[PDB]
Formats: C-alpha cells, sequence, structure tokens
C-alpha cells in the first residue's frame, strides 16, 4: 500500500499495523497510549495531537534533514523541536495530553 | 499568523521568512538551496521533496517524541527516519535532489 510516511492510522488499520510497535529503540515510535494505538486518527483527541504535526513545507523548513545509509537501506533523517505557546489558553491541557502518550507503552500490561 | 509547524513557504512568504535562516544548530533548519529558500512550495521540484514529508499520523507514529522544559519554554522534540525505496528506478534522482538541498547554506552567505 502507501509509503509508510504517507499512511493514516485508523481503527481499521491501527498505529501498530501502520508504524510498528511502540518501544525504546531509535528505529521505533514511542508515542501513543493503548487508545490512540488502536484508534489512530479515529482517536477522540486526535485533532489536539495533529495541531503539533508539521506541514510538508515546515517539515523540510524547520527540521535538521540528513541522509544515513545502514544495512537496511537509505534513510532520510529528521530532528527538531516545536515550541509550545504558554499563552495558548489550552497550554495546560496540551501538556497533559502529550504527557499521556509520550512513552505510554512503558506502562502497558 | 499560523503556528510555525503549520506554515507554508511560497515566493510571497519564503523559507527564511517562515522558518528562519538555514544553519548548523539543533533548532535551525539546514534544508534548501537558494532557489528552494526563495520559492518554498512554488519550487519546480517541490512534489519530489514533499513525497517524503510525513502525514500527521505518520509523524506521531514513526517519530521519537519528547517534552523538555527549559529557560526558553516547553518544547516538543522529535527525531526519526523515512526509508527511501532503493528499488524505485527514480531512487538515484531522489537522492541527488535531497543532497542538493541538505546543508546547501554552507556554500553561500
Amino acid at each position: 500500500k502507501k509509503p509508510r510516511q504517507k499512511r493514516t492510522a485508523t481503527k481499521a488499520y491501527n498505529v501498530t499495523q501502520a508504524f510498528g510497535r511502540r518501544g525504546p529503540e531509535q528505529t521505533q515510535g514511542n508515542f501513543g497510549d493503548q487508545e490512540l494505538i488502536r484508534q489512530g486518527t479515529d482517536y477522540k483527541h486526535w485533532p489536539q495531537i495533529a495541531q503539533f504535526a508539521p506541514s510538508a513545507s515546515a517539515f523540510f523548513g524547520m527540521s535538521r534533514i540528513g541522509m544515513e545509509v545502514t544495512p537496511s537501506g537509505t534513510w532520510l533523517t529528521y530532528t527538531g523541536a516545536i515550541k509550545l505557546d504558554d499563552k495558548d489558553p489550552n497550554f495546560k491541557d496540551q501538556v497533559i495530553l502529550l504527557n499521556k502518550h509520550i512513552d505510554a507503552y512503558k506502562t502497558f500490561p
């Protein structure tokens, strides 16, 4: 189907199916509690997470972009940081929501 | 206008105006030669670059997401990698196009 970076997780094709298991390794995603993992973009608070994701123009404009070649193939690398607005009246709710998903897999039964 | 991560660069609002000057530091973008800097999404080969940009779902599914509280504010950190298809006949040209823009800023004021 679609290249991995263009996939959209849903209830029918979830975060694990599209992007693999959450874990600690540099190759793994770490974001998502059990609800977000099974629902993807169907998750009730998805829009509040998607407001932090970069447009294509911002992805290539804000990030440090590189190319790394490994035994698995050729990779476009990306790093960066998005500053939350502490004058956003939703700031405190945004922190709480991001805190619920970052490394949430560590607590899974 | 838009938050930084949702901005769209164009000739009318360019990569420097939207995302700041290219540079070597951690929250400095390093991507784009003078033509892409000037034109943003009006760049003639923008679709060949944007094919590698992640969906919101993939950005939060693939990336390693962190939160840092520093003297400057609260930051959402992100790292990851997007696999190129080395079997795509277009692979060689994709690599040339990306490398044209990665760290181009080092060659001009």
